[PDB]
């Protein structure tokens, strides 16, 4: 009876625990919300019986450590659920950023096509290129020294372009040049979104390790209220 409250309540924290591993995989709204209702039904049936369970105890040293496991239990599932939705809105804010950037990228590359003009309007060409690789890479990165070094090094690049743009001799293609490395500069903002998505990553994993331990603590206070026999 205490051993019916208890047996139901360690196998929904087992379901709990995969699905918040739902919930962090989620890949789309559809998913996340899927994912936070399944999570949500299971906690709501997790209380009743924790409620069943308390209900038959007089110990009441033992009820407040079950009544702070349970409201830990609550906070750390929130937090792991604003958590998450923050990081589909934040890869949501870095791709749609790295794509207005590839295309200014592109049209730069073409302006340069056409004596020594030549090499000029190659070497342009080449560096508009190695800048969208750092982008493309700095997106991939899970190691945060490694952002910042990628965003100081597309900056420094991005100043050596304008110098270099500031040397071509068609007007018009220079101004043209010119405008899109404006534009490009202005994206920039792309790497501090970059580190927001490591910073909440990382809380994320902090997050669902302090879940496992939580549980861990929950159900050994209700093997103790079972020790009521």
């Amino acid at each position: 009876s205490a051993m019916i409250e208890a047996r139901q309540v360690s196998e929904l924290s087992t379901r709990i625990i995969s699905s918040v591993q739902m919930l962090s995989n989620a890949q789309n709204e559809q998913e996340r919300k899927e994912a936070g209702r399944v999570l949500f039904e299971q906690l709501e049936s997790l209380l009743t019986h924790i409620k069943e369970l308390g209900g038959e105890s007089f110990d009441s040293k033992l009820l407040d450590a079950l009544e702070s496991n349970v409201q830990n239990v609550i906070n750390n599932l929130a937090e792991l659920g604003v958590t998450v939705e923050r990081k589909l809105w934040l890869a949501k804010e870095i791709d749609t950023r790295v794509e207005e950037m590839r295309l200014l990228s592109e049209e730069l590359e073409q302006l340069t096509r056409t004596l020594d003009l030549t090499e000029r309007l190659h070497e342009l060409h080449l560096l508009a290129f190695k800048m969208l690789n750092q982008i493309e890479e700095a997106r991939t990165l899970t190691n945060v020294d490694r952002i910042q070094q990628i965003q100081t090094a597309f900056e420094n690049n991005l100043k050596i372009m304008k110098r270099r743009v500031l040397a071509v001799e068609d007007p018009t293609r220079s101004k043209q040049m010119s405008q899109l490395l404006t534009e490009l500069g202005k994206r920039q903002v792309v790497f501090t979104i970059l580190l927001q998505q490591y910073e909440n990553n990382e809380q994320s994993q902090q997050l669902m390790q302090k879940t496992l331990e939580l549980f861990s603590e929950l159900n050994s206070t209700v093997n103790k209220l079972v020790d009521d026999s």
